[PDB]
RNA sequence: GGGGGCCACUAGGGACAGGAUGUUUUAGAGCUAGAAAUAGCAAGUUAAAAUAAGGCUAGUCCGUUAUCAACUUGAAAAAGUGA
DNA sequence: CAATACCATTCCTGTCCATAGTGGCCCA
DNA sequence: AATGGTATTG
């Protein structure tokens, strides 16, 4: 008895099978367990089991985060109520008591009810005094009188809770003020340097135009308005634009070839500054200083709205500008609505329903939601311009606590909070004390290098401690190992070298590194002159000259370089033939130029000496980020360098690893030789081995020693999936396929398969579609975002997002594309869609007709490249378009697509080559095959073969075995089927295939051959004349036969026709978060979850709509009545997230709690979600919860039907042939009345398992209504109908116009009388219990 | 040789440190006319506190991912059970 | 009970690691 | 987006 196994695995669905030798799909008697009369059941080996999503681990990593969050910052506040404490036990020894319990209703507070000074006259003057926390901030920064300690700490503790971002290093508030004349400044610097050239600044209002509250691009194109000349792409236009955001390519001002761009925020601007400077002169130096000087006047002006010069306090301030303008406008708009529109004064200042004043203060109306309402109503009425320039400014009717603050840093409450304590400090000596403690709550955050300060009970950290005690922001460098936490950071991320695994790879930027992959690639670099009778290596002589020569004195070393700077200057060649390379070494010595430039000793990078040092030092400036971390540790180093060079150094950071150790590269030697791996790339006689050589090669020691160093380690089944590289959702259908292999080898006697079949299915975002092309449209300089707006959604149509990564223009032509004429142009495949499926932005183009393309049987012609090829270099620089689009689209200068370009393209489209289902294939093979042969080699019982989906795709296509999603679930098995058989007869008829599409270890022909690999099918082929093919299909060396087209096509057909497939939705616990977040308002009602013990939902709100876990039946007695009379009862249970725990600590006392008494503890039984029930007729329903039902029954709709369906929906497209399409819609018309019978199969099984009366008579006359519509659209709307019958929760569908509500199962009442159905993975064992023997 | 190193991109996964909103209860004396219903008017921008209930291991830690038919012997991990 | 309409905390900055898809040089 | 919780209407 042999047979195979297909499987189709998805992120929601495994599809299985079972066949024999004849492709025929056996049945067998299955035991069935339970106490119903039902012994036994006829089972069809085929079906698919079906799951919800694997979710990532991200949502839980934001929480998680958030939580951490929390908790500091309430010991932030923590902190400085404990430095409080004795002063205020002095001053009012309740005032923290009554913080605390600011939040209970008067009932519950233990002391008075106003919380800053416990009496209502004192509480009433605060608030009159000082309406905002602002007034009080600012009057405390700038007032000389001794305060009230209340509100000192008020003000602190505002400052600590929302204390700003840590965006900005270094301190803050060098230049505030005289921006005015720093600009005329600047000007005068600009007009220093250009004597002949000068710009005039007099009268212009530099403060306004760039302090104003507007974009930076605006005030740079007003700027340049009051300067007669000067355009905006001038000099000092850019020099504008510095201190505004992009500051683009001074090339245009200087004429250099390569780009510039600066920005002051980066890290990187004095090098920048540097590398322009050294290309057009230290005088320019004034120019960009005197620039950087007055943007730091400037610099805040978006946050700091008020002069800096009247208050210590400019934030603060800011925001009483806000609350003052707030009030003004205020009353100007309630006056003039009085006066102008008097009917309208309700439903603005009193509805909180509408989106008005009212309910933008007091309802959920957002601060544009409210602009929205009332943009009409200004509009309407006079006197209404400066409140409309407020609103389009985004400056009307502000509050102070706003979306928009994100922006302040916290240097600038720090400058606040600093200001206070200087001023009370002189009153109170606990303030002078602890000023700096208090400075260090707000300043102090965990470095992300240390993670959470856990101590041995975090599974998250790694942070070491110095000693063992708490930490506090104040003792947090003595007691954390900043150093060795710093390292353990990146050491358990990192990879070890695989050739020697306990070894640390060296840094990516390593100078060792680096000689490493120069000389590597250098070592098989070959050349030919005219008396060479053959091709030469480069000798270890030349190779050293070549580096000393070029890659010691160029950051890139092209091989026209090569050929002039070497060959004909050393070897005095003028003709010079090179291979190994093309066109530039992709391999350089970057970290040699970066430190040749900082430190300006050519003689100690060369020294030999210097490399432990060298390594070091990268090593360092590799594994740290933080700059007082990476000076400490170059200390040792101190006495080598200038301090102009320590500071350049320590400036100067990498990133990235390499796969290579030290030891491999520079240490190892070859016993013979003596030479590590680096210097057989310098020198290796005259067969220059490379790496791979070189640990391959028998007459050396290195693979000998590499082989010595392996150490094997082992995971178990989950442990080894969870590690693999992939979507945690394919991750779930991975793990799910291993046990149903498994379970299907336990159904058939133990006996492992001969083949298994395996495909895999192929695998907000609008946010960044919008983020690509704002960022594309700035760095190209278009307006074209000005000209036409847009919104993220909109993006989702492809050509509209084609249009704006193309600035508006055509691709293949020189021209405009117009926004409104969408529909008429054309999106077309750059290399064509016949040779790669590929269906994504990467390989489609938007042009007005793809006629311009040229020829559609290849890349775009050679006009067209030269023609668009700067244009396309322009939107790839805007990041606009890939480099891989742009290649493709360039292809046609590089020779077009070739053949052996096409042969691999259709080869692909049918051999698999994904990394995550090797690894399928690759446990299925080790699970399966696991016993050596003589030679101990594996034996390979079982072939584990891989196809794409196209095989089987096609398959149907070709032979009418059509496919319909939306009619049921039973497609996922019918895959599973045909893979195993087209697999298992593929590789039957053509066993060479094997090493492509097993596991385990002229192009005209191939293109020919893979095009028609998968003929022997047909009985006749049309390939471009027609060939005929037997009735027989045998294998050409055995003689045995593999495909009958006579009866196994019927075999197939009898197969996909059968009705009983064993359809198994996986019941699972419900996990996650207790219930819905939203915070609700108090009301009367048993459904809200207090959101903390004590805080009773019926005064203080909280959550409801929680989750439930998994159901439980319990059969029990509850009191009834006033009398308490115990009534015997059978009921549904859910057990919510929050409720498992507890429930499963002591299930017994849980129920009892609930209510229940003389629980039958041994009749409880746990119902996940969608457990199976059957009740009469067969119908099925699933668990949704405890108080709801799916649909539980599938719809075997018989073949014909289906195929009926396709062809008249047109399904996917019928063009093959004209003869065959109209075969095909002679059929459809023939057989019309199909439509009735498929309505009658739908009525009759609504009418016996999903009842849904009102529903199916809606649905009967909306299918009388449309009998006249042609038949093309009649079937697109009856695969719609099939949502009524669909397996799963009910949803709601539309026929045509009419709109069909989903109808519930809104009672789980009758399941409890059902049969309940456990099932096996397969569905094949099942355990069935009558529910209606239990009972009180 | 579907392994490896390098170059150029692109896409997804994982961890950490932080920011701003939002929500909820309370505080911010509502006034006048009327028995009340209600009417007319005034006012509004701010704050505290919580932000999964909570847990013990008590840390400036942990609390939403992965994994789960039933039954048996099982404390539990497990292993076994049916053409 | 049964049907029906509404509801669902949001967005952002920075640091770091690995894998894997495409094209290319050199190899096992 | 879905689909299970909830109140409202009977
Ligand atoms: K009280
Ligand atoms: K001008
Ligand atoms: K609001
Ligand atoms: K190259
Ligand atoms: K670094
Ligand atoms: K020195
Ligand atoms: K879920
Ligand atoms: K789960
Ligand atoms: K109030
Ligand atoms: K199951
Ligand atoms: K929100
Ligand atoms: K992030
Ligand atoms: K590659
Ligand atoms: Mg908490
Ligand atoms: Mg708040």
């Amino acid at each position: 008895k042999k047979y195979s196994i297909g499987l189709a695995i998805g992120t929601n669905s495994v599809g299985w099978a079972v066949i024999t030798d004849e492709y025929k799909v056996p049945s067998k008697k299955f035991k069935v367990l339970g106490n119903t009369d039902r012994h036994s059941i006829k089972k069809n080996l085929i079906g698919a089991l079906l799951f919800d999503s694997g979710e990532t681990a991200e949502a839980t990593r934001l929480k998680r985060t958030a939580r951490r969050r929390y908790t500091r910052r309430k010991n932030r506040i923590c902190y400085l109520q404990e430095i409080f404490s004795n002063e205020m036990a002095k001053v009012d020894d309740s005032f923290f008591h009554r913080l605390e319990e600011s939040f209970l209703v008067e009932e519950d507070k233990k002391h008075e009810r106003h919380p800053i000074f416990g009496n209502i006259v004192d509480e009433v003057a605060y608030h009159e005094k000082y309406p905002t926390i602002y007034h009080l901030r600012k009057k405390l920064v700038d007032s000389t009188d001794k305060a009230d300690l209340r509100l000192i700490y008020l003000a602190l503790a505002h400052m600590i809770k929302f204390r700003g971002h840590f965006l900005i290093e270094g301190d803050l508030n060098p230049d505030n003020s005289d921006v005015d004349k720093l600009f005329i400044q600047l000007v005068q610097t600009y007009n220093q340097l250009f004597e002949e050239n000068p710009i005039n600044a007099s009268g212009v209002d530099a403060k306004a135009i760039l302090s104003a509250r507007l974009s930076k691009s605006r005030r740079l194109e007003n700027l340049i308005a009051q300067l007669p000349g000067e355009k905006k792409n001038g000099l000092f236009g850019n020099l504008i634009a510095l201190s505004l955001g992009l500051t683009p390519n001074f090339k245009s001002n200087f004429d250099l070839a390569e780009d510039a761009k600066l920005q002051l925020s980066k890290d990187t601007y004095d090098d920048d500054l540097d590398n322009l400077l050294a290309q057009i002169g230290d005088q320019y130096a004034d120019l960009f200083l005197a620039a950087k000087n007055l943007s730091d006047a400037i610099l805040l002006s978006d946050i700091l709205r008020v002069n800096t010069e009247i208050t210590k306090a400019p934030l603060s301030a800011s925001m009483i500008k806000r609350y003052d303008e707030h009030h003004q406008d205020l009353t100007l708009l309630k006056a003039l609505v009085r006066q102008q529109l008097p009917e309208k004064y309700k439903e603005i200042f009193f509805d909180q329903s509408k989106n008005g004043y009212a309910g933008y203060i007091d309802g959920g109306a957002s601060q544009e939601e409210f602009y929205k309402f009332i943009k009409p109503i200004l509009e309407k009425m006079d006197g209404t311009e400066e409140l409309l320039v407020k609103l389009n400014r985004e400056d009307l009717l502000r509050k102070q606590r706003t979306f928009d603050n994100g922006s302040i840093p916290h240097q600038i409450h720090l400058g606040e909070l600093h200001a206070i304590l200087r001023r009370q400090e002189d009153f109170y000596p606990f303030l002078k004390d602890n000023r700096e403690k208090i400075e260090k709550i707000l300043t102090f955050r965990i470095p992300y290098y240390v993670g959470p300060l856990a101590r041995g009970n975090s599974r998250f950290a790694w942070m070491t401690r110095k000693s063992e005690e708490t930490i506090t922001p104040w003792n947090f460098e003595e007691v954390v190992d900043k150093g060795a936490s710093a390292q353990s950071f990146i050491e358990r991320m990192t990879n070890f070298d695989k050739n020697l695994p306990n070894e640390k790879v060296l840094p990516k930027h390593s100078l060792l590194y680096e000689y490493f992959t120069v000389y590597n690639e250098l070592t098989k670099v070959k050349y030919v002159t005219e008396g060479m009778r053959k091709p030469a290596f480069l000798s270890g002589e030349q190779k050293k000259a070549i580096v000393d020569l070029l890659f010691k004195t160029n950051r890139k070393v092209t091989v026209k370089q090569l050929k002039e700077d070497y060959f004909k200057k050393i070897e005095c060649f003028d003709s010079v033939e090179i291979s190994g390379v093309e066109d530039r070494f992709n391999a350089s010595l970057g970290t040699y130029h970066d430190l040749l430039k900082i430190i300006k000793d050519k003689d100690f990078l060369d020294n030999e000496e210097n490399e432990d040092i060298l390594e070091d030092i990268v090593l360092t400036l590799t594994l740290f980020e933080d700059r007082e971390m990476i000076e400490e540790r170059l200390k040792t180093y101190a006495h080598l360098f200038d301090d102009k060079v320590m500071k350049q150094l320590k400036r100067r950071r990498y990133t990235g690893w390499g796969r290579l150790s030290r030891k491999l590269i520079n240490g190892i030697r070859d016993k013979q030789s003596g030479k590590t791996i680096l210097d057989f790339l310098k020198s290796d006689g005259f067969a220059n081995r490379n790496f791979m050589q070189l640990i391959h090669d028998d007459s050396l020691t290195f693979k000998e020693d590499i082989q010595k160093a392996q150490v094997s380690g082992g995971d178990s089944l989950h442990e080894h999936i969870a590690n693999l590289a992939g979507s945690p959702a394919i991750k779930k259908g991975i793990l799910q396929t291993v046990k149903v292999v498994d379970e299907l080898v336990k159904v058939m006697g133990r006996h492992k398969p001969e083949n298994i079949v395996i495909e895999m299915a192929r695998e907000k975002n609008s946010r960044e579609r919008m983020k690509r092309i704002e960022e594309g449209i700035k760095e190209l300089g278009s307006q074209i975002l000005k000209e036409h707006p847009v919104e993220n959604t909109q993006l989702q149509n492809e050509k509209l997002y084609l249009y704006y990564l193309q600035n508006g223009r055509d691709m293949y032509v020189d021209q405009e594309l117009d926004i409104n004429r969408l529909s008429d142009y054309d999106v077309d495949a750059i290399v064509p869609q016949s040779f790669l499926k590929d269906d994504s932005i990467d390989n489609k183009v938007l042009t007005r007709s793809d006629k311009n393309r040229g020829k559609s049987d290849n890349v775009p012609s050679e006009e067209v490249v030269k023609k668009m090829k700067n244009y396309w270099r322009q939107l790839l620089n805007a990041k606009l378009i890939t480099q891989r689009k742009f290649d493709n689209l360039t292809k046609a200068e590089r020779g077009g697509l070739s053949e052996l370009d096409k042969a691999g393209f259709i080869k692909r489209q049918l051999v698999e080559t994904r990394q995550i289902t090797k690894h399928v294939a690759q446990i299925l093979d080790s699970r399966m095959n696991t016993k050596y042969d003589e030679n101990d080699k594996l034996i390979r019982e079982v072939k584990v073969i891989t196809l794409k989906s196209k095989l089987v795709s096609d398959f149907r296509k070709d032979f009418q075995f059509y496919k319909v999603r939306e009619i049921n679930n039973y497609h996922h098995a019918h895959d599973a089927y045909l893979n195993a058989v087209v697999g298992t007869a593929l590789i039957k008829k053509y066993p060479k295939l094997e090493s492509e599409f097993v596991y385990g270890d002229k192009a005209t022909a191939k293109y020919f051959f893979y095009s028609n690999i998968m003929n022997f099918f047909k009985t006749e082929i049309t390939l471009a004349e027609i060939r005929k093919r037997p009735l027989i299909e045998t294998n050409g060396e055995t003689g045995e036969i593999v495909w009958d087209k006579g009866r196994d096509f019927a075999t197939v057909r009898k197969v996909l026709s059968m009705p009983q497939v064993n359809i198994v939705k996986k019941t699972e616990v419900q996990t996650g978060g207790f219930s819905k977040e939203s915070i609700l308002p108090k009301r009367n009602s048993d459904k809200l979850i207090a959101r903390k013990k004590d805080w009773d939902p019926k005064k203080y709100g909280g959550f409801d709509s929680p989750t439930v876990a998994y159901s439980v039946l319990v059969v029990a007695k509850v009191e009834k009545g006033k009398s308490k009379k115990l009534k015997s009862v059978k009921e549904l249970l859910g057990i919510t997230i929050m409720e498992r725990s507890s429930f499963e600590k002591n299930p017994i006392d849980f129920l009892e709690a609930k209510g229940y008494k003389e629980v039958k503890k041994d009749l409880i039984i746990k119902l996940p979600k969608y457990s199976l029930f059957e009740l009469e007729n067969g119908r099925k329903r699933m668990l949704a919860s405890a108080g709801e039902l799916q649909k539980g029954n599938e719809l075997a709709l018989p073949s014909k039907y289906v195929n009926f369906l396709y062809l008249a929906s047109h399904y996917e497209k019928l063009k093959g042939s004209p003869e065959d399409n109209e075969q095909k819609q002679l059929f459809v018309e023939q057989h019309k009345h199909y439509l009735d019978e498929i309505i009658e199969q739908i009525s009759e099984f609504s009418k016996r398992v999903i009842l849904a009366d009102a529903n199916l008579d809606k649905v009967l006359s909306a299918y009388n209504k449309h009998r006249d519509k042609p038949i093309r659209e009649q079937a697109e709307n009856i695969i719609h109908l099939f949502t009524l019958t669909n397996l799963g929760a009910p949803a709601a569908f539309k026929y045509f116009d009419t709109t069909i509500d989903r109808k519930r199962y809104t009672s789980t009442k009758e399941v409890l009388d059902a049969t309940l159905i456990h099932q096996s993975i397969t569905g094949l064992y099942e355990t069935r219990i009558d529910l209606s023997q239990l009972g009180g």
